[PDB]
């Protein structure tokens, strides 16, 4: 069975708690994923949970459990003992029987400390990645609260893992839609690429690893470029290297398989 890491546990243990206290009745399931469960924890990784609900969360709840966990969070790589979480928080009912695509109820993330922390939240809306976050926690995920993923949620079909695994690929066509995040989208492509070739899903690094030698030179170089960055081996400067970036990701557009392998 699957293993919470011991450096993560007091905090793991700690966000279990509030959401669980602040949703109270309608809470379904906790259940932690991502690189903490499947691999790859880096020390400015954070730690993922999704939060399974039976209603929508009142407005006061909403509020409430934003500030709390804005004080349970730090933004990556401030502490190593306090890292970033990230709270995804959905209805059942949108994933049971699927809604496409679902919607998420709220997203608790580091990159929104700044408009969480004037009261301003994003609403429920519309987000293919949760077809994403359900099929990696099917496989990889250990329930902090309520049952294992397995015998709460179904896989989605096919023809809809296709679909939102290759909506990002529309998300990324202009120089500024890439500056600012060069290395995690040329590592998320490679994943992406990895998940359509093989139907599994990889760490970040480990992607980058299957990628390089299927790519021509110059390609290779710019994603090895990513995976040094990501792995904490070398920062580069990115405003040189993003005219680059724009290749690598109109190559991924370019030759990324159009259905699963
Ligand atoms: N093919 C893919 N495989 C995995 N994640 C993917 C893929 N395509 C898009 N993503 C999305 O990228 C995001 C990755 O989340 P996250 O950055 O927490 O990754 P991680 O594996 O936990 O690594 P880290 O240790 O850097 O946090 C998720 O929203 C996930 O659904
Ligand atoms: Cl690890
Ligand atoms: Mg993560
Ligand atoms: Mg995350």
């Amino acid at each position: 069975t699957l293993s919470i890491p011991p450096s993560i546990q007091c905090q793991t243990e700690a966000a279990c708690r509030l959401i669980t206290r602040v949703t109270g009745d309608t809470l379904r399931a906790i259940h932690l994923y991502g690189s903490a469960v499947a691999g790859g924890l880096k020390p400015n990784s954070d730690i993922d949970l999704l939060v399974t609900i039976c209603q929508p969360l009142t407005e006061a709840q909403r509020a409430t459990l934003m500030q709390e966990l804005l004080a349970l969070s730090s933004p990556p790589g401030a502490s190593a003992e306090k890292r970033a979480l990230e709270v995804t928080v959905v209805l059942y009912s949108q994933l049971v029987p699927w809604c496409f695509p679902p919607s998420r109820e709220m997203q608790f993330g580091e990159w929104l400390r700044e408009d969480i922390c004037q009261g301003i939240y994003e609403p429920a809306q519309q987000d293919w990645d949760m077809v994403l976050l359900i099929t990696q926690i099917l496989e990889t995920s250990i329930p902090l609260k309520g049952e294992r993923a397995e015998r709460l949620f179904t896989p989605a079909p096919a023809a809809q893992l296709l679909k939102a695994l290759r909506y990002p690929l529309d998300l990324w066509q202009s120089t500024a839609d890439v500056q600012g995040d060069e290395y995690h989208i040329v590592l998320t492509l490679a994943r992406i690429w990895y998940t359509l070739s093989t139907g599994r899903f990889t760490s970040k690094d480990a992607a980058a690893d299957w990628l390089l030698p299927q790519l021509p030179e110059d390609y290779a170089a710019t994603l090895r470029a990513a995976q040094r960055e990501y792995l904490g081996l070398e920062q580069q400067d990115w405003h040189i290297l993003l005219p680059a970036v724009v290749r690598f990701v109109d190559f991924a557009k370019a030759h990324i398989p159009t259905q699963f392998t």
